[PDB]
């Protein structure tokens, strides 16, 4: 069934052009809006580039002193800054230091869960999260008359103390960051750091004078986010460095420089804050007299965590093309819309209801005539699909139910407008002759009421029956045909049948299903008989 | 050419409702699934939401103190944990530690690849990754008559031993982790802690009673994920604390908590598992004597990484706007597939094989009728596009072929149902008076096979050679014109070529490219005669 | 209005079948190659599959010794690596330690900021990032003549001192890092490590050799990415090792294997680099002689960033559908184009100019057939819409302008093709009966030019004034119409009306909104009377 004429074939819609003027502008107004739209799209987020994340790495160095007040020691980045390489970074504010604490028994600090009214409160080998050593059966005396669970552990065990306010380094708003930051592109193949030659380390950053310079004093950290370094400094705080790279990679429009933002990471310290602070223990070993003891330190400071993000985007075919496709669909939105509006404002319901009662939408009746020029109906052709026309009566009745033994004249069918017997109301119906309830198909009279038949008017003598006609329009078909054979009377009667079928039903699609009425039927045969044998019914194509 | 006629202007597409119940169920099905999935995942995933990545910190802090039976020692805080800040954290649960190493020589540790049988087995400044010192080229008797190379390195060097089973620090199961971790949606504007006002400290987290406590216990933490803390603690693993946090922040349904999950993120420790554990080695440098000596400590612990992840979603009306779109054009897809279903059941081979044998896809015959109610056939009009009709025949024969210098009576064209000169075979045709080869065109005659003509038959007479019909369908385009002047002659000749070739060929578009047999056309001329000069052959219109 | 038929009902657009072989070309080509395109981005980029990100784990153990000749010391895996647990190492390779520092007053070293001629010079109490100690007033002798501002600091204060070159350390280039990394899919359940079993761990990793072996050894790191470890070692660097883990999680096709790539994550080490390499400060604290000291030491040394990316892709049935719906849309956009095609070289404008010009796109020409059997062109039916033609023209004027008070003969209108008064020039036009401006519309002439009228041709005698045609006419309608009463003649001119509107307008919808000539509007009246009232005008349907 294939063929080269069947590869190359190509299928187009048939359109019809309305010339509607408010449909061009709905159009018009929509496919505006999708372009103005994507096209923005397209600018603003780089949708035409290929982009790539940043491959960051950054190394930290603080400097700044501090005079710590606890006798008077001065404390350098050796001291207040813990071994945290990478993006991270840690400044110590404030300390507790338990020092010289020896591995020995010891009383128990008196703590509310520690005190004891003789050894039988205490238990032997007793731990709880917040208990500083393993409990032993005695219950010593701590100091007075104050008498505390002894226990086996680092001794003296560190006092539940408050943080010192204020903070013992609350210098640290006067220390310096260095961020070196590398950021390298491997797709793109670039690679570059936020130093830049001829940088003077003099600088310190500023949101608008140098806010290139990446030494970062950390007061002016905390003051442009709106913290209060010496509140932050007392129990510590999680602060954070935004560094945003939007670089796009193209030679005529290059830019790839970092942006400076600060965020705490942290809940607000307030009077009445949960939990607050940031602060963990470490201990310093040290072996004197042959024995080892340890400074347990309490550590109360500030972590700066130093987030790097950002893309770099150079110019892609692919990417392009691909939005493309994706916004070049969006326009055809606007066809769906006035096409529903075509639907829509031509249903009956538009004109009974709506439009008498509205009055604004009248001028809206011209879309029932788009509607008529746009869609075709059309009916599924199975074999119970039949029509019946009344001369009285200005539709054709869609007979689409399969006749329960009943007259076809009874029968009622869909309406659709045009483009004796008991049943009979003519006079002129003869019975008939087909067998079973086939009969009932051809049992129809040619109209509903009684009244005068169709076969009397002369239109029907000089249009159906006139051989002239019927015979010119075989001739037409086939200009050489026998014309002295019973097949040309046979032909005749077919012609017959199907000029009253499209005289009466003007469709052709709609005349392939008639079916004839009895009167006419007979007339017909009367006049073109056939005496070969019985007469067939109407029978359907499909 | 433009206008504003043409800007507002629009294309609707002509279509032809079906009636067919059975593409109506069809057609339906399709629109319900797809609408009911694509609303699915608009419910399910949150496609009408922005969504924002969490910006997460946390801050860990271990509680719980082990009794170490090394001589009995107590093991705080402060000596089990390492200073790792941040999402991960360490907790030693066993070490092997090497005391009073000094820098000077000494034997090495009698492994199988430093045994010496004389001075000349060992290199001097030799080193392997397995060594623990540089070679010297002595060879010294460790302990009895084992010799083994001496080294210069930190001396005693520390004994190849196995992990101290039961670990030393088994207790660790039973220590505690407060994780205190805040989210922050910088887009959204929130921030949010998985520590909440009034929570108590004494509760430890549970999956089902208590699923908001943040204080986990490290022997949960792995009886959570069918593992053995007290094989794990051995020779150590990576364990990992998921924190889930599910938000939409949208104040009618607002839900932003954590969940917490667990899964270890190292190979199960079995009997016969290849390179299991996480162990490290640090040293602890103390100076004595006025000399430097270090205790090396081959650290092995679990490490906890804390892997934070979430989504905080907002309404956003963009997003579901776009979302829109890509689900409103999955409905389309339906009428491709029944348009399919219709193009392949309408193919002449369905009914040539197919439905003589299968004989339940038979009803299926009126996609024929769809496919000629909804696909026109149309062919390009080149100039080399002609068509011939016989009249022994009842199709027309398109010749898609320029003619070979071979008269067309002879040449073969493709079928297309209808909507004396050695080639002739009427006896009634004339040679051809066009020159060159152009009367190969003009070289036709009315039927294939010898019989009688077309042209005498009266159709034709009075039809195509009437005057009267003629002359009336002239002035039915002009209703005055001069009827007077050879021109009038020479119309009546053009109507006839035109009325013979729509009579014979019922298109307009078919009967554009005639060419009338040799017969009909000399008749035409004859009762039409030109003498001004010789006759025009077929001219394409295009 | 709704009924289950109006339910169960399809629409499909009517196509016209194109045989073009050039448009067949274009279709075919565009739609093999967005098939191969979208064939090969499934097959490629594996969009058939579910994918996620792995969840990584590395843990890292360096080995090697180093002879420090500084005195020769040695130096094992605890003595050069910090306790950095995770993805990211580092090893030093240079370091500069200034012992014995204990809190105390001390001269500055004699930096160009710190020499004073006096104690006037030196403030007491100021600090400054590259100050090591507060300032105190006095200005005491460093050495020789030297002076400089006294400080209290952790005296001596270190020497600003150059890196030492060779490095101390530079025998790091020797040693081997084995990297254990676990990857997990939780969503596809599936956990696997880069040491696979039968691992010989004499092996070091080698790109082509040994590619799977996990023990790298840091020299062959910075060969294979071209740099010169001696110099990177002497100031430091960061490096990077990348493992790639691509695994489809497919029985039939499975591989979940590493890929090691290594990534200078640093600027390059020249001879005129800006701040190039990676040190930091720290110190051991030790207690001796009661009091406490420390060894201050900036560690050069490279930092080993570990960068563990991939993906685990199965096998979905889902996104193979999505997938599937996205690539078949863009098959259409071959329409699209051929569709544009056709309705450019349709226009007028391609044959006014183009054509004549080029003749090179001469067979281009059927696109206007093309155009003319696709595209219908519709008129909105408004109210002011009307029509007019004149014997003498060949084409029909639509009146789409609203009447300003002026005759209809002297108002123009766009030209269509074709599917005595004032204003009469056939001098058999009637004044107009109409009252106010109404009458305008009926003052038309049934020609431009003076000239012959166009109801005295016969053929508006026989067609539009002949009773019989008519009368057979309306026979057809109604074939039992009463044909005595005075409304017979009334429908017979109203028949008269719209026969004139369609001999002389093709189109039905043409002819619908046709306005007659004076001359014909009164001979039908007068040969069709009515003497009830006066006759009404042209009314639209609309
Ligand atoms: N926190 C800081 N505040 C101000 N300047 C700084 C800071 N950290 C480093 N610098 C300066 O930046 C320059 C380059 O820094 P870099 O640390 O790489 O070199 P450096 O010689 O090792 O620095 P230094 O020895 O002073 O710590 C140096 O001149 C150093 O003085
Ligand atoms: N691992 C843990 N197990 C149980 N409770 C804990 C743990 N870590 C902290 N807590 C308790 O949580 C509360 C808040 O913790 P946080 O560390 O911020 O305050 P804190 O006073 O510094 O804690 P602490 O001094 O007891 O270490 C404290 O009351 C503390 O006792
Ligand atoms: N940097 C390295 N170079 C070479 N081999 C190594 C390195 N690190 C570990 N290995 C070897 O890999 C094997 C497994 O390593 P792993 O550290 O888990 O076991 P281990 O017994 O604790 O190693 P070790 O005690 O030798 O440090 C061991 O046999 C070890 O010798
Ligand atoms: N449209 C239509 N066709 C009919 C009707 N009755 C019969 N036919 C057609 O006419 C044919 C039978 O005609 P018939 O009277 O038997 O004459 P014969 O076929 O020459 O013997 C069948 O093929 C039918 O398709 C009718 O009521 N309506
Ligand atoms: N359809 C069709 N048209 C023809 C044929 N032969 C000639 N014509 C048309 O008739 C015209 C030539 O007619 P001709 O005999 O020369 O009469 P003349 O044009 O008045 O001199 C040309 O324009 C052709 O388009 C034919 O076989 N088929
Ligand atoms: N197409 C067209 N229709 C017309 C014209 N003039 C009148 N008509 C129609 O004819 C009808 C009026 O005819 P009229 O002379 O009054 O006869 P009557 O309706 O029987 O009284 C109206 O409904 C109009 O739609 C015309 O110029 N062109
Ligand atoms: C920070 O430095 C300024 C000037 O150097 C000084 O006035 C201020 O007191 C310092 N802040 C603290 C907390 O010491
Ligand atoms: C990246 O760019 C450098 C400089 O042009 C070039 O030497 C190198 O080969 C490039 N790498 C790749 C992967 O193309
Ligand atoms: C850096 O800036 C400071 C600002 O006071 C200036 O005094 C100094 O000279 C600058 N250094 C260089 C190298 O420009
Ligand atoms: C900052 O904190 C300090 C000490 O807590 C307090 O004295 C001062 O008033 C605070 N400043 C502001 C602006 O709240
Ligand atoms: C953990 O604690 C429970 C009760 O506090 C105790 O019974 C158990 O022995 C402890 N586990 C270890 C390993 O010490
Ligand atoms: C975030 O919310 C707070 C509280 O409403 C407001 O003060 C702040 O300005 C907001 N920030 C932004 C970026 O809108
Ligand atoms: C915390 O829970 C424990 C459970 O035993 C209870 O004893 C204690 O009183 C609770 N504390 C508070 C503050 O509710
Ligand atoms: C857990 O490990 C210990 C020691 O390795 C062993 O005695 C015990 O049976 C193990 N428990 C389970 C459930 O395997
Ligand atoms: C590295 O080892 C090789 C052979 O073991 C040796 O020749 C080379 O000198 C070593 N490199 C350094 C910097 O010591
Ligand atoms: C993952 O796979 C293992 C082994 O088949 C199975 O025991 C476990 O239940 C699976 N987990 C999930 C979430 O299906
Ligand atoms: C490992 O490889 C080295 C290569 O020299 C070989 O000597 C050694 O025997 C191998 N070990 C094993 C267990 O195969
Ligand atoms: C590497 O560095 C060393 C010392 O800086 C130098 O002697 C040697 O020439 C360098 N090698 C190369 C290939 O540049
Ligand atoms: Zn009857
Ligand atoms: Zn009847
Ligand atoms: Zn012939
Ligand atoms: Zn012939
Ligand atoms: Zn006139
Ligand atoms: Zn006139």
């Amino acid at each position: 069934c294939c063929s080269c004429s069947d590869v190359f074939q190509y299928e187009t819609n048939k359109v019809t052009r309305i010339q509607s003027m408010n449909y061009g502008t709905i159009k018009w107004f929509f496919h505006v809006i999708i372009f103005s739209y994507v096209c923005f799209a397209l600018v603003s987020d780089k949708l035409y580039q290929r982009k790539e994340p940043v491959i960051s790495s950054v190394h930290t160095k603080v400097k700044g002193i501090a005079e710590v007040k606890e006798v008077h020691s001065v404390f350098d980045t050796a001291d207040y800054t813990f071994p945290l390489q990478g993006n991270s970074f840690f400044v110590m504010t404030n300390f507790l230091k338990t020092e010289g604490q020896e591995q020995r028994l010891c009383p128990e600090y008196p703590t509310r869960r520690t005190l004891c009214s003789s050894d039988r409160g205490c238990k032997k080998g007793w731990m709880d999260p917040q208990s500083k050593g393993i409990q032993t059966g005695r219950c010593v005396v701590y100091e007075g008359n104050q008498k505390t669970c002894e226990v086996s552990a680092w001794c003296p065990i560190e006092a539940v103390e408050e943080a010192p306010r204020p903070a013992l380094l609350n210098s640290a708003e006067n220390f310096t960051v260095l961020i070196k930051n590398n950021i390298d592109f491997p797709g793109h193949n670039y690679t570059t750091r936020n130093i830049l030659p001829g940088l003077n380390i003099t600088c310190t950053f500023h949101k608008t004078q140098n806010p290139q310079c990446p030494i970062f004093r950390l007061g002016d950290i905390f003051r442009e986010t709106g913290d209060n370094f010496s509140d932050v400094a007392i129990q510590g705080g999680i602060m954070g460095i935004e560094i945003y790279w939007d670089c796009n990679l193209d030679r005529w429009f290059h830019h790839c420089r970092p942006k400076y933002s600060f965020r705490r990471l942290d809940d607000k310290t307030t009077n009445v804050s949960l939990y607050p602070g940031y602060n963990f223990r470490y201990a310093k070993y040290y072996k004197e007299n042959n024995v080892e003891k340890r400074t347990l330190i309490k550590v109360f400071g500030i972590r700066f965590d130093i987030l790097v993000f950002g893309t770099g985007g150079k110019f892609d075919i692919i990417q392009l093309v691909v939005y493309i496709g994706s916004t070049l669909s969006y326009f055809g939105l606007a066809a769906v819309f006035i096409d529903f509006l075509i639907d829509t404002y031509s249903s009956n319901c538009c004109r009974s209801h709506i439009y008498p009662w509205c009055k604004c939408c009248q001028p809206c009746v011209v879309n029932e005539y788009y509607y008529r020029k746009k869609c075709e109906s059309i009916v599924e052709p199975k074999p119970t699909l039949k029509y019946v026309s009344f001369v009285d009566e200005s539709h054709i009745r869609m007979v689409n139910q399969q006749l329960l033994g009943r007259s076809l004249q009874d029968v009622k069918g869909q309406e659709v407008p045009r483009p004796s017997p008991v049943w009979c109301q003519c006079g002129s119906c003869l019975p008939s002759q087909l067998p079973e309830s086939h009969r009932c198909l051809e049992e129809l009279c040619c109209r509903k009421k009684p009244g005068a038949c169709i076969t009397t008017s002369e239109l029907f003598r000089k249009l159906v029956l006139s051989r002239h006609v019927l015979q010119f329009l075989l001739l037409y078909q086939e200009p050489l045909l026998a014309l002295d054979v019973d097949s040309t009377n046979s032909r005749l009667r077919h012609c017959a049948y199907r000029c009253y079928a499209t005289w009466r039903f003007g469709s052709q699609d709609m005349a392939d299903f008639a079916i004839l009425p009895s009167c006419c039927r007979w007339r017909i045969r009367k006049e073109f008989p056939k005496s070969e044998g019985q007469y067939s019914g109407f029978k359907s194509p499909y």
